[PDB]
């Protein structure tokens, strides 16, 4: 750690403090990440994640376990998802370039889904942008390694906006489809510049769900019923039309989309096949005006 230099605070993530910080020994400047617990299990699948390398994946470029203590340092990016949709608030990030992170999004995780590495906690503070055009995932894997908590070790609540059904209704066994829930989650809150199920709740949640998609069944979700945390007194909400939730979305746009959230994770389009989408057909990668 006397290796590095922090240069500044950027945050709090799920798992400790995050800085920007500068190596004072090969000069270049990094994400710091301070992980609080280290188990011979947590480092063996970190050590993995060192190996899980493509250029929509945040690079992780070394694991510190000094002392009884855990640093991550990975690949520095200078902006979040998150900042630029607010930034970005008065007119919308332009289609083209939804349109490309969304791409490029799907192609990290058809890479890690591909090895058989989940995310399941994929959000704007987590997706991260350059002045290239290039938009990344931070913190892949790093679920599995560590749990999700309810609160950071500062108590931020840790948010639910973009967690899966099943996730919700305490499915333990969660497999890739959970990434892409999230994900049509984010694509929804950039085509329409509000999040799609701002829940404050698990309840909340899951109900805001239900409220658009319709409270599910046996007839769209086999097994639902009989999910731990399913119970036959939920409220029976009728599916709202698409068009009514992300205008002015195209009908390929809808068409994804639709897919992407999916109530059974089996139905829901892999990373693999949303990248086939027609809705991809004209993608092109523009690049952005970023203030830093
Ligand atoms: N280079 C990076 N900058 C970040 O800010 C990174 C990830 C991140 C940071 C804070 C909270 C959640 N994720 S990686
Ligand atoms: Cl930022």
């Amino acid at each position: 750690m006397e290796n590095f230099q922090k240069v500044e605070k950027i945050g709090e993530g799920t798992y400790g403090v995050v800085y920007k910080a500068r190596n004072k020994l090969t000069g270049e400047v990094v994400a710091l990440k301070k992980i609080r617990l280290v188990p011979s299990t947590a480092i063996r699948e970190i050590s993995l994640l060192k190996e899980l390398n493509h250029p929509n994946i945040v690079k992780l470029l070394d694991v510190i376990h000094t002392e009884n203590k855990l640093y991550l340092v990975f690949e520095f990016l200078h902006q979040d998802l998150k900042k630029f949709m607010d930034a970005s608030a008065l007119t919308g990030i332009p289609l083209p370039l939804i349109k490309s992170y969304l791409f490029q999004l799907l192609q990290g995780l058809a890479f890690c889904h591909s090895h058989r590495v989940l995310h399941r906690d994929l959000k704007p503070q987590n997706l991260l942008i350059n002045t290239e055009g290039a938009i990344k995932l931070a913190d892949f894997g790093l679920a599995r390694a560590f749990g999700v908590p309810v609160r950071t070790y500062t108590h931020e609540v840790v948010t639910l906006w973009y967690r899966a059904p099943e996730i919700l209704l305490g499915c333990k066994y969660y497999s890739t489809a959970v990434d892409i829930w999230s994900l049509g989650c984010i694509f929804a809150e950039m085509v329409t510049r509000r999040a799609l199920f701002p829940g404050d709740s698990e309840i909340d949640q899951l109900f805001r769900i239900f409220r658009t998609l319709g409270t599910p069944d046996e007839v769209v979700w086999p097994g639902v019923t009989s999910m731990p945390d399913y119970k036959p007194s939920f409220p029976k909400w009728a599916r709202q039309d698409f068009s009514k939730v992300v205008p002015p979305l195209d009908e390929d746009g809808r068409s994804l989309l639709s897919q992407m959230l999916h109530y059974d994770p089996n139905k829901r389009i892999s990373a693999k096949a949303a990248l086939a989408h027609p809705f991809f057909q004209d993608v092109t990668k523009p690049v952005p005006h970023l203030r830093l």
